[PDB]
């Protein structure tokens, strides 16, 4: 068939930039030719990560007219985003773009994003992986081929540690991030509307900051992020889905279950500890459990991803095939699948999770 | 000289028959009086009970009997508070295991709140769940701070279709107090009892979506909830979240209960009882115990005294419930699951329903 080149451009070089380095480094015909940051201890990690001789650049904005670059991924803050999608959709280049999630931080950005992204010609993917994950695409195809018979409910428990140091600090409020129900769990927003196939109305939460980062100060400021929730929501046709969220749980050898009861059966999955996360040698493989109601007899089986893929990131394989889809998309063989309109529901309904945390009442969903 | 205890049972069916099991391998346990207005119901029970008792069609001629020490009630919920006002204004004050939940509605809930302040014999309400042998572990390490300070409780339930029952007395919310109440009165009585604090403000979604749709009362539906997501908020910030499915049978853990703290994590799932589940396929029950700081978690296997376990169908909680009930009865001891511990967990699904019903938490006191 003849592997195409895409040359890459890379704006932002810091941990998940490196993840995407990994996850390129896996398909053929994936250049990497431009890598901006603001940070320059960043640009040497990620060069050295790369192994071959790129550009850098300091500024996003030379970048864009470098002259270098087919398609972008950008992984900078998530209050970034919107600023260099701007400088994207102004640029005369059209270039396709892989936005990390969150797509953005606020409903004054998503509110200006929507106009800006209706009037961009190129592919815009926001850059929520999940889906791709080998067990959590069992259960989507179950759930959208009638396996489980009509569906009602959707659990997604996630028990993980907290989050990570960064550069300049940037994951640590608020005001930056969006808030924890957006930055960690706009994934899961976005896999309640794809697996149960429908919008939601209505979002209620409980949470707090209650054990993480009490010793961490910036400025003498401590960090005003929720670390576990509780998230009810409701969706248009009735079906019902919930979050459950601890960032003091890392103990839990598999830090997501997805669950999903129908009228003809349940199925669930369990998903490892990344093992750069866990106890070196103590692996487990993720399992996938299809619970039919009516014979009774479950049947539980190991979804096995390939070595390569599962070492290349800490998202259990996602990652490549996310970049699969979006090379697709570069050479027009392919659609967007997560669009930037999947990226504004998931951003709306995390804000929605937040202010009703913190006013203590449901927020309804237009 | 072990001290009998004879028993009076008003309700003879399914639960009654599980309570004289339980009784039977427990020495000084003697039942000699049974009630029930449907003779079905008592020939059942007594062949069950499997020795002669005196029988009574209305429990009133058995309270005054002379032939009983203690009673157990496991009659329709809508019954409970009625019977209960008969064995109040008895002359014979004769303590009582009243099953859950103690009563229905709201207004039932004011009344016994009075009357039970001003009866002098032991009111226990018989949720038993936390006498399950790999909850009683949750709960001890909870209490004893193997998990540091506790954030978390999550609680699911996936099972089979309430079962038919004598009467159809089970398929309404007139005579349930619907689904939060009857089915879901031992979960919020657990979250009080585990993370040790009081509901402020309860939250649900539900609906009525899979079950009953062909059983038909004049042309008129079951109108119970078949599953619901619950979050409850606690005064101390302390939150849960109970998941119940009614059309989840198909999974081999009916009950998974987490726990949540700084310092760890514990969880257990719960078999389906060999009764309800395929034979010779009987899982155990696991506890495992997740710290944070040296990651490795252990799993045990908690085993269950063999005919306590078949005794019930409630993984042997039933047996240890009456132990504490004999004590109860006896002087030895004080009622674990108060009449106030029945009244919260009521209180909590009337809210819980009412939540469902106008979209919005309710707040408790
Ligand atoms: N999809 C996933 O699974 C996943 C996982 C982790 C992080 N992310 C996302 O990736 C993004 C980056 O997070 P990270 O973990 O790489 O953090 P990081 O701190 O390791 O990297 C951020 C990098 O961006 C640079 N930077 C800061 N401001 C910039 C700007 N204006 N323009 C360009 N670069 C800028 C910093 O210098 C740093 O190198 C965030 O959106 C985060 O939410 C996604
Ligand atoms: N604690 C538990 O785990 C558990 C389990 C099952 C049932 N229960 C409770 O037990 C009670 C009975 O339920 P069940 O499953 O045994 O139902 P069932 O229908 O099998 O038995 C109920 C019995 O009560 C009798 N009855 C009806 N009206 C009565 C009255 N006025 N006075 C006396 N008896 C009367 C009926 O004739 C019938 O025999 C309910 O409160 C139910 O919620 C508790
Ligand atoms: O652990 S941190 O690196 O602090 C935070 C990150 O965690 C996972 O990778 C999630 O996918 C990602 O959305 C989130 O940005
Ligand atoms: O399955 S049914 O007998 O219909 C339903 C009953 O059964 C379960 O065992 C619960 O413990 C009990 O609280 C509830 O009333």
């Amino acid at each position: 068939e003849a592997v195409r080149t895409i040359r890459y451009g890379l704006i932002g070089a810091g941990h998940m930039a490196r993840e995407h380095v990994r996850n390129l480094a896996l398909i053929p015909g994936s250049l990497i030719t431009a890598v901006s940051d603001p940070q320059p201890s960043s640009l040497e990690e990620t060069v050295a990560e790369i192994g071959y001789e790129v550009t850098t650049f300091p500024d996003h904005r030379e970048l864009l007219v470098s002259g270098l670059v087919d398609a972008l991924v950008i992984a900078s803050p998530n209050d970034t985003h919107l600023d260099i999608l701007k400088d994207i959709f102004s640029n005369q280049m059209k270039l396709p773009v892989l936005v990390e999630k969150p797509v953005c931080t606020t409903a004054a950005q998503a509110d200006e994003l929507e106009s800006l992204a209706a009037g961009y010609s190129a592919p815009v993917w926001v850059a929520m992986e999940y889906r791709y994950m080998p067990p959590v695409q069992e259960l989507i195809q179950a759930a959208h081929g009638g396996k489980l018979g009509n569906v009602f409910m959707l659990s997604i428990v996630e028990h993980r540690f907290p989050f990570l140091h960064k550069v300049d600090a940037w994951n640590r409020f608020n005001e930056r991030t969006g808030g924890t129900l957006v930055e960690k769990c706009c994934h899961f927003f976005d896999l309640m509307r794809l697996i149960l196939q429908d919008e939601p109305t209505r979002i209620y939460a409980s949470g707090g900051h209650d054990v993480n980062h009490m010793d961490e100060l910036y400025e003498g400021r401590v960090s005003d992020m929720i670390d576990n929730a509780y998230v009810v929501v409701d969706f248009k046709s009735g079906r019902r889905a919930m979050l459950e969220l601890s960032m003091f749980a890392e103990g839990s050898k598999f830090q997501e279950r997805i669950s999903i009861v129908g009228d003809a059966a349940k199925i669930e999955c369990l998903i490892p500890v990344a093992a750069s996360h866990w106890i070196e040698g103590d692996e487990s493989e993720a399992v996938v459990e299809f619970s039919p109601r009516s014979p009774l007899g479950p049947e539980t089986h190991e979804v096995p991803v390939d070595e390569a893929v599962l070492a290349a990131g800490a998202h259990h394989g996602s990652t490549y095939y996310e970049h699969l889809g979006y090379r697709k998309a570069i050479l027009g063989e392919g659609p967007v699948e997560v669009t930037v309109a999947d990226g504004l529901q998931s951003v709306r309904m995390g804000l929605a999770a937040e202010r009703s945390i913190i006013e203590g009442r449901p927020v309804e969903l237009l």
